[PDB]
């Protein structure tokens, strides 16, 4: 109130002055119920909005009990608070907080500590073209803003019946995800789930859709602390095929699985679907770069006498890029691989005697996944789920086979084996040490690039003057995690030299207190270590080597 | 000079006034050597730059002779003039003209008429935050700009030896493209061409690359009016396969062909490669919409008892989207189809007895391209070029087979036939009337969307409140043609009602004087009729019907 009145009076003087004058507002202001922080002042009304932060001690909120709930329960609480703040702030468009659509992410928009709750958001400072409108600014910052900050962080001001439900569904999702390993499962699709979305350009669920039901033969029942027992499709470890004719729901099922690496909000249709957190969907990429990667397990020969054990390029082929992606995922410690025959290189998937008859000179044939996929399971315990409907030689090595028909799952593993007996149709899979990363070389990119670090949506990531294409990483949900990826790189750049295990280093940097070493931005979400590597594997300046 | 002095004096008065004051500059100004047009004044220094236009009669340029050259020769001249103007204007970044990288397009940045040469460009009006800097504005508009407008449109001021060469290569490209049909060819790759680019994110040519050479067995020699006789690879009509092991240059060859639908600048490496102008590369799309399209020739059965002759959706499958794309291309009159096995649905390409054994209930099997591709050639005279390296059942119906090895073409058609004899393995392809378009329904989108028409790069096109995803259309070169696509739609919206042949209508709208009915913008390039349809086929609000 006193510091607030100090700001009010200080803000009145800025009336009709140049927009540059807002720089004087920069600083901390200890209000009555909270501390207000104004970190970055935009230099233009039409530029990115000014960043603000607000802190509230647990004593004044009536939500101290949240500290004694599970980390997942608190994850939802933080998400619910951000959405509540956004809802109360609809009538004031100058205020904006970073939301994550249908998912619940570990975001910086709302953070918990031992001291209290922290809110991070933006405030588009007004003006009459360029001259400052103090009276409007006062109304936003000293009248409206304080109300949204309070209402969003006061037990009674929030809808508790909706809060508990929100936190409970997220807690259940984490609980269900933790017991996948114990039950020898890599994914779980609860009965009653709504898999299809309204359209291809929208992540919301389709209304009036055929609800999912699992075939008893492949049915499992998990237990959530709030909802209790939940029955659904249990996809066991190993190789699992998703077959069926065209337009029957194979991709829709796989899409739900690939996205179940994240938690979803209630009513989304997928909030009771969980999948191995490290599951990586691989597809064919055109034009990507690959750094000193060993592809001996898949590619045997290359033109221009290049080393298959130290493959490097700035314009990768289809089968080459997918093979590289595959190896990169193993390197990063992925337990599950997702593949869709409709978005992959046929050459890389299957073998063919036809082609090998006329291309049998000095070009040794590539080793297709079908020959290695079995070894990935038996040797590395890596599961794989594949949408097919085209080839059939995979049916032999598959553990389970699911058929989609009129948008319902059917267990056809038994009949699948019968087809092989009626009509029937090798080298050791080598594990390699991870490539070392030149952590200090990243600093050079920042210096030459003015320490620029930002994301343009989900597809691109700018690190200095370098732009990284992340289009292929379709599992990514928000640009917030892309920004976070860039700020992880920024931290890697602070280290002395080379690191012989980057994935491990990245994992340790994001060790629960992942946000403390990043700038205090409100548009950041914890990214997966495997995704940081994936993005880094596609950065054209990245320096990797082989301690071999 | 008099009208210029009028502007100068009129511009001085605007010193230190609000940026809004620039609106008074709007209008025409008859300078000494040209007429200056200031069409749209930006409302913010940080918003899209103000649009300008300049006109110069042929008498004052010394380039009247260009009017007696071929349309293609003039196409290059217009391109060369735009690049010259950009070069002279490097020291003045406030000025900008729309260039098209490595291609030569029919653009609005530089237009010819019977009266004279017209230049269209932007001018970022300066200010000290918001207050107008007249002195700077004067320097840009009355001192620098007039010099670039003159120098770029005066025979002696330009580099003639470079001008002629530029216009000659383009003229040769058109000449070579026109004699493809006569020699029963769909594409021509001249010997000495450089196909690979520096990288996947750059369209410039790779230096120190293995130059292309055609195998005599499949060699042809065309004739250009300037360069004379040129020998290279002649890809005849019908089905042509591009095989070989991984990382040998199959996509690079196909990529050069798909992009040869446009003319390229000298030294680009592809300026002597031509391909059927209507060639459409089809691939698998996820989530696209499809409007009342007949897929009877490919899809036989669908769930939920849907009509295969009137297929409609807002979230299309892989094989479904590719099949739809295929049919849509035939509808639009495409003579050549480009396919890459690494970016396509395997299910859609090949047949398989394996899968049909366990998915043989009420789901009739989809008819794969391999069964129809032959009919497309024999019945519709539609050629197809396919990069394979995976499947081998296509070798049977193929006319010619090219093998890439160490980045050189080899004719393996003879050996390809031998492989089939040693190991060997139907319904009529129906032609349909084109879908009618509800031209007037487009007007409704404009009214509800504030007549908004713009493109965000090459990937997106905004028409009112509707956003169209054009990512799959990888053949597109510039956002200028995407803008042009939107302005064609704008014209379709002016018509009374339904049109039973939209492709024909679009073709007639772009009849050489394509730019006269579009706003006088400088960032527009003539798009292909097939591309306008392609974009329109993916607009979720488009209304198509079947007069059947
Ligand atoms: N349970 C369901 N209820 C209603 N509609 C559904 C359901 N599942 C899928 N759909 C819709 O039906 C269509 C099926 O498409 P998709 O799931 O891509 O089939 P698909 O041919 O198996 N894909 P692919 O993996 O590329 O072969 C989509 O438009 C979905 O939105
Ligand atoms: N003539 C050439 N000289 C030098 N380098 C080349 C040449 N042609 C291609 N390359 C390069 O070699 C690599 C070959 O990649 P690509 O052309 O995709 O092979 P591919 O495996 O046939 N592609 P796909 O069609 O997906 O199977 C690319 O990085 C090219 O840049
Ligand atoms: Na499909
Ligand atoms: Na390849």
């Amino acid at each position: 109130s006193n510091a607030m009145d100090q700001l009010i009076a200080k803000l009145k003087k800025l009336e009709k002055q140049n927009y540059r004058a807002y720089q004087q507002i920069k600083g901390q202001y200890n209000f009555t119920d909270f501390d207000l922080f104004i970190d970055h002042i935009q230099s233009d009304p039409y530029a990115s909005a000014s960043r603000f932060r607000a802190f509230r001690a647990w004593s004044l909120t009536g939500l101290s009990w949240l500290k004694e709930e599970s980390a997942a329960f608190q994850l939802g609480a933080r998400d619910f608070i951000a959405r509540s703040f956004a809802e109360f702030a609809k009538q004031e468009n100058a205020i904006a907080i970073s939301l994550h659509g249908q998912t619940v992410l570990d975001s910086t928009s709302v953070l918990f500590t031992e001291e209290g709750i922290e809110l991070r958001f933006r405030v588009n400072l007004p003006a009459e073209g360029r001259d400052i409108l103090a009276k409007k600014a006062i109304n936003i910052i000293t009248f409206h803003l304080p109300k949204f900050i309070r209402r969003s962080t006061i037990e009674r001001e929030l809808d508790k019946e909706a809060l508990l439900t929100h936190c409970q569904v997220v807690e259940d999702q984490e609980a269900l995800r933790e017991q996948l390993e114990v039950n020898g499962l890599v994914s779980f699709v609860a009965n009653g789930s709504i898999l299809p979305r309204v359209a291809g350009n929208c992540d919301l669920p389709m209304k009036d859709a055929v609800e999912f039901t699992a075939p008893e033969s492949l049915q499992v029942t998990l237990h959530a602390p709030n909802r209790g027992y939940v029955t659904g499709l249990g996809i066991p470890k190993g190789i699992t095929l998703i077959v069926g004719g065209g337009f029957h729901g194979k991709s829709t099922l796989l899409n739900a699985i690939e996205r179940s690496i994240y938690n979803h909000i209630p009513g989304d249709g997928r909030e009771y679907i969980v999948t191995d957190g490290s599951a990586m969907k691989i597809r064919a990429e055109e034009g990507r770069c690959v750094h000193h990667l060993n592809l001996s397990n898949y590619i045997n020969h290359l033109p221009m006498g290049k080393d298959t054990a130290d493959f490097t390029t700035q314009d990768a082929s289809g089968s080459t890029s997918q093979a590289a992606w595959l190896q990169e995922s193993v390197e990063a410690g992925a337990s599950t691989l997702l593949i869709d025959e409709d978005t992959s290189a046929t050459n890389f998937m299957i073998r063919d005697e036809r082609m090998q008859a006329l291309v049998a000179k000095g070009d040794e044939p590539i080793t297709p996944l079908v020959d290695r996929i079995g070894q990935l399971r038996d040797e590395l315990e890596i599961s794989t789920i594949i949408v097919m409907g085209g080839s059939g030689d995979y049916l032999d090595v598959a553990d389970n086979v699911i058929q989609m028909h009129d948008y319902q799952a059917l267990d056809v593993t038994e009949k699948a084996k019968e087809v092989i007996q009626l009509h029937p149709t090798e080298a050791p899979l080598v594990t390699f040490p991870p490539r070392a990363l030149h952590c200090s070389a990243l600093m050079n990119i920042l210096t030459d690039g003015k320490f620029r670090v930002s994301a343009k949506g989900k597809d691109s990531l700018r690190f200095g003057k370098e732009f990284t294409d992340l289009s292929a990483l379709e599992q990514l949900e928000s640009s917030d995690e892309v920004n976070a990826i860039g700020w992880v790189w920024y931290q890697l750049a602070q280290h002395a030299g080379w690191n012989s295990n980057p994935a491990k280093q990245i994992s340790e940097l994001l060790g629960d207190a992942w946000f403390q070493n990043m700038p205090q931005h409100g548009d950041l979400a914890k990214p997966r270590p495997i995704d940081v590597m994936a993005a880094l594997n596609r950065m054209r300046k990245s320096q990797f080597r082989n301690n071999h």
